[PDB]
């Protein structure tokens, strides 16, 4: 393991203006020095290269604007859904039915969720999404659960930021607290999603019914 | 835990027994012991085998008969999530080279996953655990692309008490004949034991001209 990858040594840092030293290298871009270590956040992070095979700078060179602090992070077209063989990208309306969880690294103005316990490297995140804003939720990691049916774009998260991608998003009409407000969506706290029975399929019926 | 508590005190109650190191005698029930290394102990992690329900409630909502003569019963569309018009969500398009992709199954299949992708996003019955060649514990298979070609992709509906969602790769050729034909390579372990392993050199960045 470790912070960088070993070419990147010894100045994994070099071109990274410091900034604050809470992130990696000072740079909040790069995402915070200290990662989770309990379930089930380290077990979506199990498979995390922070920078893939890059070093700092050559990771936000390739990504954001800039290297240099003032540089913004550039995100995939079509709302980072994959694209088909004719550049068109692959979703379809859908309902999430009652019971169903999602979770989302993020503020809950966001549009964009994931299932429940889906890996770091299918969102196709930055590292800069696991940076804490809020202490009730490290890192920004938010579960939910579908407490009324609504409809949203679904669909395979396009390959960016160094990760491969391939999860599935969920990207809706209405923000998370509007949804949160409307009755769609209720919060769950740890004890709703910390044993693997939790994880699975209850909602869904059988073929035979 | 193996069995949800509330289906002690016996849990294998209306299996018959068949054959022994499989859940209750049943090969349809998995395996007794799971992975133990990373990633599959990491796929697994979140994995209730029977959700909520006891064995024999689990062979009767999913295949033909709870008797050994029972077949699991498949979704439909190839497994793919459907829209609100219950049209499979899911477009054609290119792996690129450089993909990492695994399986649960034999290589005259047709099924993959992006490499790690949790076994609870892929709606797979438990006898896809089971081990048909040790050179393969779990049927476990990981490959990576080495010429470019299509396939379906797109979004996996739940099944099997499983949500579901992560996404899938449905090739027009089976996986020995893509091998055959140079298009994907098998990956020993020590080419997915890494986390740098799971990152993606391949997908460029945006341009910037
Ligand atoms: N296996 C995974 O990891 C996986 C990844 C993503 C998604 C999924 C999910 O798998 C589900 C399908 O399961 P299934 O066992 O049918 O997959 P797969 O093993 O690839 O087989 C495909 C079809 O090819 C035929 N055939 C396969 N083998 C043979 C053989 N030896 N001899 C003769 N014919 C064979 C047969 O029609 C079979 O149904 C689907 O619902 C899908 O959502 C899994
Ligand atoms: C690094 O900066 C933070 C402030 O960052 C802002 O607040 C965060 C919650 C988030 O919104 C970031 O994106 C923002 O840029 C410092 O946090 C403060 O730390 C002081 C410690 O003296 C503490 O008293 C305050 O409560 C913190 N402020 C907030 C708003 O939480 C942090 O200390 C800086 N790191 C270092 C090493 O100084
Ligand atoms: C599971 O076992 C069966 C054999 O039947 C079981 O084992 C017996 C010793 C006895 O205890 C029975 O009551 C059990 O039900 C295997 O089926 C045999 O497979 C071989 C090789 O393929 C074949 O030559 C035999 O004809 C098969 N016998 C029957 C009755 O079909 C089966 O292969 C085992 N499955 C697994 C996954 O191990
Ligand atoms: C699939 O098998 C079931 C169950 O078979 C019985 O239980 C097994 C564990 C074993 O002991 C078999 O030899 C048994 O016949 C069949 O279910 C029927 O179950 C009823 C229950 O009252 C029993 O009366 C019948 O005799 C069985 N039906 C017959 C023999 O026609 C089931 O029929 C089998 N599959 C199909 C497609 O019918
Ligand atoms: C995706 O493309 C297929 C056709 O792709 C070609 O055939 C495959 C077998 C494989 O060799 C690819 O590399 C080829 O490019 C479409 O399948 C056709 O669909 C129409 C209408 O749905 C049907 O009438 C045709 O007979 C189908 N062709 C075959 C060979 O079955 C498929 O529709 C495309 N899917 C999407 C979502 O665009
Ligand atoms: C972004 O800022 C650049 C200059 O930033 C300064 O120089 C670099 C090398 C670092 O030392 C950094 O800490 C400094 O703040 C500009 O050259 C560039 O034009 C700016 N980008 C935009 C879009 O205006
Ligand atoms: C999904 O629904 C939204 C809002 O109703 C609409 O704008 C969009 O075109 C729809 N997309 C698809 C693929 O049906
Ligand atoms: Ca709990
Ligand atoms: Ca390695
Ligand atoms: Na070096």
């Amino acid at each position: 393991d470790s912070l960088f990858p070993a070419r990147c040594w010894p100045d994994p840092c070099a071109g990274i203006t410091f900034q604050n030293d809470t992130y990696v290298c000072g740079d909040p871009r790069l995402g915070p020095v200290v990662l989770p270590q309990k379930f089930p956040l380290n077990n979506e992070l199990r498979t995390y290269a922070r920078f893939g095979a890059l070093c700092p700078a050559e990771f936000l060179d390739k990504w954001a604007t800039d290297v240099a602090p003032n540089g913004t992070y550039i995100y995939p077209p079509a709302n980072g859904f994959a694209l088909d063989t004719e550049e068109q990208p692959i979703l379809g309306n859908a309902t999430l039915p009652v019971g169903m969880k999602l979770d989302r690294f993020g503020s809950e103005y966001g549009t964009f969720l994931a299932p429940l316990g889906a890996p770091y490297i299918e969102r196709s995140l930055p590292p800069s999404n696991l940076n804490t804003f809020d202490g009730m939720y490290p890192y920004n990691y938010h579960v939910y659960q579908v407490t009324k049916e609504f409809v949203v774009g679904l669909g395979p998260i396009a390959p960016w930021f160094e990760q491969p991608g391939m999860g599935t998003q969920f990207v809706t009409y209405t923000n998370v607290l509007g949804l949160i407000d409307d009755g769609y969506l209720r919060r769950l706290d740890e004890s709703e999603y910390d044993e693997k029975v939790e994880y699975s399929n209850p909602y869904t019926p059988g073929p035979n019914q």
